[PDB]
RNA sequence: GAGGGUGCUUGUACACCCAUAGGGUGAGGUUAAGAAUUACACUCACUAAGUGUGAACAACACAUACAACUUGUGGGAUAUACGCUAAC
């Protein structure tokens, strides 16, 4: 079933917030050792859990589920590797194996050997002091008593204000991972955002137009969305017309005397299919327009129409022509009134 | 004595020799079943081998095999499929894993993942009663007590002599496989064919360069040959790419509600068309290069990969990019090793 | 009219067909609505295609010029192309 909360996966840049470069090098090598031990532990856990699962087929093997494996790996790596990271890795791998057990038994998928370059996971008990510093103009935190800062760069994307509510507590932080790539340290962070009931805000405006290059163009707030293309909308129509043309040409050069209905029923069918295709196109474009209005909570929509240059002359042609091409005004009004959107014709 | 033979893979189409279509469909269904069971068995083989290796590593750090893997795949798939396929699959996977054991423990490689669309193996013990039939104009042979006839058609020179060599026993067959594709059965045979003897003078050197506005330019002495044209490699491929992009844009409102396979049914054609086209053009160029080497009795050919102005800045580009674009070096190696011509890189 | 079928596999063209094939469906899954029912770049699968004989959507026979022929496969909305498999 669809969960009441959505999940967003992002990749922010985490950097050592320490003054001395020697401390930075120490933290870097300790992170690298962390990833090495994480790989070794993860491979050992996945193979051991496979052995415990496949006790039937391992007859030739010469001699809850958390405790034995986690403790064995712990005593193997006590003092040289943090314990909560092992706990998070073990929990994640057991979740994955419980998910893919059937596939592994049937033989569809082989056992994925986690390589040395795995993005090593970390739990909630490891991260600390996740607060936004205005003096540094960035987010800062403490991972396992190691200071760290965020270098989001020239990012205008959702990550910044995601972290804003995250430090504001509106978002629960899931089991996230630290990835190392080419000396760059990223935080593969999974945020759980509660799906608030999107209330159609009556005060925010939306403008929809019948452009020349795109059939529907919609503008709402600081976002613009194009709906289809002339080529996409016209490919099937051109195919239908070409089929009609070749059928008529073949019939005109075919054998007569067998009835005119047998000669033109294909042409009539092709005409009907062309009309039905355009109707389906109108339906799907209107559906996407209303859907975009729903997700942006645009409670007010205007069909800004034609009027431009105070009565300008006729151009080449308008894709979807006017608002009354295929009852398009009616279809949009219908889907709006079922959605809960007031409509103002323009 | 050194190896005087080079392994070559051949695709021989095989039709099913039963009178009516009910038996044909039954045997085709059984053959699909064979392929599916082979993929499952191969995956289980790889998982078991990796688990064995990691358990050995675990036991070493804390403080026969072929028979075992063959036995486990047997008892998992006895009676539903022939037995020779599983043994050859076992032996091949064991050879590959014994070769890559160090990398797999270290972690620089990912464990193999076999899918439902693989060729399944069979050894030289599968072919029985291989004889040319005069009434049916085909070679007939029984593979695991299943009759099969060869569909060569207009191949009165190439594969008709290689298989006529097999019945006499002059040419040896290594392990083969079988591919199944859209109602067609293909046999992928690995033949050990001796190298041709040609009059080659090692003193004469034919210079070939991956440069110019042509794909590969070769010359020696005073003769020159340009292998292919830009309009036949880059521009034609750009047409496939542009058609694919148009199809991808047009697939957002293609037939929806039927999964991503059908919504992308038109896109997938151009991914195989472009791959096949480039693999054929590289084949033709790689053959037209070794052809010029053979024609003037060139004993060794030099491949100068760029090396322009001893490390100069990047120009726009020259066709074919580098000397391993689409296995052009990997392909040139075998056409040189068989011919006895030495290959020089630079 | 693109693109496909048949002409051993791959490529170019070629004769005959198919082609709204970016289409027409079916099964499973998720979702909303009081319902009809919508949806699903969710999973999976089916379906058109040479000539003569032949009752037949059985089968058989016939069915082009040029070159290659170390292979199979996964991912790829705007990531520039990456990885798995056999062999030397
Ligand atoms: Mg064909």
């Amino acid at each position: 079933m669809g969960k009441s909360t959505l999940k967003h996966t992002r990749k922010i840049q985490i950097l050592i917030d320490l003054p001395t470069k020697d401390e930075k090098k120490e933290v870097m090598d300790m992170m690298y050792q962390w990833r090495d031990r994480c790989f070794r532990a993860a491979n050992i856990i996945v193979t051991h859990l496979y052995v415990q699962e496949m006790i039937k087929d391992f007859f030739y093997l010469s001699e809850s589920r958390m405790n034995t494996t986690y403790r064995v790996v712990s005593d193997r790596f006590k003092g040289e590797m943090p314990t909560n990271i092992l706990s998070t890795l073990n929990h994640g791998l057991i979740s994955s194996f419980n998910k893919n057990r059937v596939q592994y038994w049937k033989g569809e998928r082989s056992l994925p050997n986690f390589k040395k370059d795995m993005a090593f996971p970390f739990g909630l008990q490891g991260i600390s002091r996740l607060v936004y510093d205005e003096e540094k103009k960035a987010f800062c935190f403490r991972l396992y008593r190691v200071p760290f800062k965020t270098y989001l760069g020239k990012d205008f994307t959702d990550k910044r204000m995601l972290l804003e509510r995250l430090v504001k507590g509106d978002v629960k932080l899931c089991a996230s991972n630290i990835q190392l790539n080419g000396g760059k340290i990223f935080w593969l962070a999974v945020f759980e955002i509660e799906k608030e009931k999107h209330s159609l805000k009556p005060e925010v405006i939306a403008e929809a137009s019948l452009s020349l290059e795109y059939p529907i163009v919609v503008k709402t707030g600081k976002n613009r969305l194009t709906i289809g293309t002339k080529e996409e909308f016209l490919y099937r129509r051109l195919a239908i017309q070409a089929a009609r043309r070749r059928t008529q040409v073949g019939a005109t050069y075919s054998r007569s005397g067998k009835g005119k209905k047998r000669k033109l029923k294909a042409v009539d069918k092709y005409h009907k299919t062309e009309s039905n295709y355009v109707a389906h196109r109108i339906h799907v474009y209107s559906r996407k327009l209303i859907d975009f209005c729903i997700k942006h909570q645009a409670g007010t929509l205007i069909l800004m129409n034609q009027e431009d240059k105070v009565g300008i002359a006729k151009e080449e042609e308008f894709v979807l022509r006017n608002w009354s091409y295929y009852e398009l005004m009616t279809k949009i009004k219908y889907k709006a009134e079922k959605a809960g959107i007031e409509l103002i014709i323009g």
